[PDB]
């Protein structure tokens, strides 16, 4: 059974305009068995568009090559992003919510430290009153954290169901 193919592509953006679809594969084959491998281009002058995408045959090595960044493709160094979930909204930033007022730092630092570094923590609590709130933001040191975390079906933090979302 195969994940599916929005979640094993990678969005390669700030191309060198010299790089091919032969280059960028044999760059991102270091990672992983690529499926596909495309350089954007002009449909009249053949002019690269800058950009491409790259598929890999499983989430794992989406992750080897994110985790391989930065990335210096043909020169330049390269800006890959998962696919969305058109436009990508890149933030570093989540909020979680359902978490009630027994969860604490450590059970969510636990959780999602495993999905990349953490920098803040905030455990939301009433202006009022100092009671927990039961939702937290949790900010990381790069976006690849969260885009991996926001297309999980379930979070359980806590023994809780929690609901996470991109935070701006
Ligand atoms: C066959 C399947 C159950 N394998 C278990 C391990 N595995 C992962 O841990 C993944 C990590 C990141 C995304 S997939 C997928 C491969
Ligand atoms: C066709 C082209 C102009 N699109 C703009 C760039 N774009 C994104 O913002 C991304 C999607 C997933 C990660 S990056 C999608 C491609």
């Amino acid at each position: 059974p195969k994940e599916p193919e929005q979640l094993r592509k990678l969005f390669i953006g700030g191309l060198s305009f010299e790089t091919t679809d032969e280059s960028l594969r044999s760059h991102f084959e270091q990672w992983g068995t690529l499926t596909d491998c495309v350089v954007m281009r002009d449909p009249n002058t053949k002019r690269s568009r800058g950009f491409g995408f790259v598929t890999y045959a499983t989430v794992e090595e989406v992750d080897a090559a994110m985790n391989a960044r930065p990335h210096k493709v043909d020169g330049r160094v390269v800006e890959p992003k998962r696919a969305v979930s058109g436009a990508h909204l890149t933030v570093k930033k989540i909020f979680v919510g359902g978490i009630k007022e027994d969860t604490e730092e450590h059970h969510l630092r636990d959780y999602f430290e495993q999905y990349g570094k953490i920098e803040v923590i905030e455990i939301m609590t009433d202006r009022g009153s100092g009671k927990k709130r039961g939702f937290a933001f949790v900010t990381f040191d790069d976006h690849d954290s969260v885009d991996k975390i926001v297309i999980q079906k379930y979070h359980t933090v806590n023994g809780h169901n929690c609901e996470v979302r991109k935070a701006l």
